[PDB]
């Protein structure tokens, strides 16, 4: 009844262009099941709108990876929020929520504004740039390691880590065994600058340090939530950016109306997360026998969804595949839905808001100059390099 398909959703093919084999894993059904790996797929957005918002049966305290921890040991010890289920994920949820919360956003957003007006402005002077390594990776750089507060030594760190984590979601592929044979020293860094003395007053880590004294967390669940923030906030808002300036340079016309009105620069993030989403990729594990899409999946299956996929179907979307930035995005899944719905989505819409506002108003054109080199993960998708000329305006 349901279809099995040998389409290997972590192979280096499939990274190169995954829109004809999610097309094939949508029209085959509701739900598949991946002989490559014994997990069932769903790519359509009604199904992978529908197991996101049954955290119940699709739970997350089994990983989010395709690894089951009831079978075998996590890499790390597992995320507080990420790979917890209600009710042991509620209180930390809402920590990291008033943590990232809007009074927060009003006290970062002017810096982080005049630092992506800065960037711009610099790139501009260079004229050709790689707007992965001197801006998608800069920028963030230059203002999320602050705002977490970390010291300066180490920073290096931070994307290797963070690159780590989303290879280890997926299959004991070539990709996830090279990154854990060299996560060592990564790990030994995140850990240390999780620690409450090690994080400077007023940052994102030292308010979760802050608030484990209100009954919500205890002192010793904050490193922990200090890593989830480095873990899941840095390399994804690179690869957002990164995707956006990438739309921008491949649809000129949307470049030119995002310039002829840059309030539109929250849509414009908004509709390059729907189109390329970073986040490819997540699994969820069934907690008892369910009906979904009409088959019948069995009590502790891994089952993937297809985030990038249901971002694309068009039984959901008009023309999935243009960039639109006046498209109505509310309902995308690029940051998930329900009760695990990106909590750092308010600092990642700030960080491309500003940085497409300063686009907006500073660039007349990004033209591709140079060869575009593709990063190869597991779960994130992004561009290693991509050569533009930016045009002053
Ligand atoms: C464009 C940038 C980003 C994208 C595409 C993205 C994507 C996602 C997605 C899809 C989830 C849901 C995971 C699931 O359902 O299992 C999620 C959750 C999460 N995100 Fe993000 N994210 C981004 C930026 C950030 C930032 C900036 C932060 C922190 C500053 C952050 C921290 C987290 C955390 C801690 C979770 C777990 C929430 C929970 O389990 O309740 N993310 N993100
Ligand atoms: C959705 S990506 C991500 C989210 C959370 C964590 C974490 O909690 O460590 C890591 C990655
Ligand atoms: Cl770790």
């Amino acid at each position: 009844t349901i279809p099995h398909l040998a389409i290997d959703p972590f192979s280096l093919d499939f990274f190169d262009d995954p829109y004809p084999d999610q097309q094939t894993l949508r029209d085959a059904g509701p739900v598949v099941y991946l002989d490559k790996w014994n997990v069932y797929g769903v790519a359509r957005y009604a199904e992978v709108h529908a197991v996101l918002n049954d955290p119940t049966t699709f739970c997350s305290s089994r990983g989010v990876g395709l690894s089951d921890f009831k079978k075998e040991k996590p890499w790390r010890p597992p995320s507080l929020i990420l790979e917890a289920d209600p009710p042991a994920h509620t209180r930390p949820r809402a920590v990291l929520s008033k943590v990232l919360s809007p009074a927060t956003m009003k006290t970062i957003r002017d810096g982080f504004a005049a630092a992506a007006d800065a960037k711009v402005d610099e790139l501009l002077q260079r004229g050709c740039i790689d707007a992965i390594a001197d801006l998608a990776e800069a920028y963030p750089l230059s203002v999320f390691p602050d705002a977490m507060g970390l010291k300066q030594e180490g920073r290096e760190h931070l994307l290797p880590y963070a690159g780590l984590v989303f290879n280890a979601f997926g299959p004991p592929n070539e990709l996830r065994q090279t990154a854990i044979e060299r996560s060592a020293p990564h790990q030994a860094y995140v850990n240390e600058q999780c620690q409450r003395p090690n994080l400077a007053p007023g940052g994102f880590g030292a308010c979760i340090h802050a608030f484990t004294d209100t009954g919500e967390i205890t002192p010793d669940e904050a490193p922990l939530l200090v890593r989830s923030l480095l873990s899941a906030g840095l390399n994804t808002t690179v690869n957002g950016i990164g995707a956006a300036v990438y739309c921008l340079a491949r649809f000129p016309g949307e470049l030119q109306r995002l310039r002829s009105d840059p309030t539109l620069a929250r849509n414009a993030f908004e509709e390059a997360v729907r189109f390329e989403s970073p986040v490819q990729t997540f699994f969820r594990t069934t907690t008892r026998e369910v009906e979904l899409g009409g088959a019948v999946i069995g009590e502790g299956e891994k089952v993937l969804m297809f985030l990038g996929s249901a971002n694309r179907d068009p039984r959901r979307w008009s023309d999935p595949d243009l960039y639109d930035i006046t498209r109505k995005t509310s309902g995308h899944v690029g940051f998930g839905s329900g009760v695990h719905m990106c909590v750092g989505q308010l600092v990642a819409r700030l960080e491309g808001e500003v940085m497409l506002s300063a686009l907006a108003r500073k660039v007349a054109a990004i033209d591709i100059d140079g060869p575009v080199k593709r990063r190869f993960n597991n779960t994130l998708r992004g561009l290693e390099s991509l050569p533009v000329k930016l045009t002053p305006a």
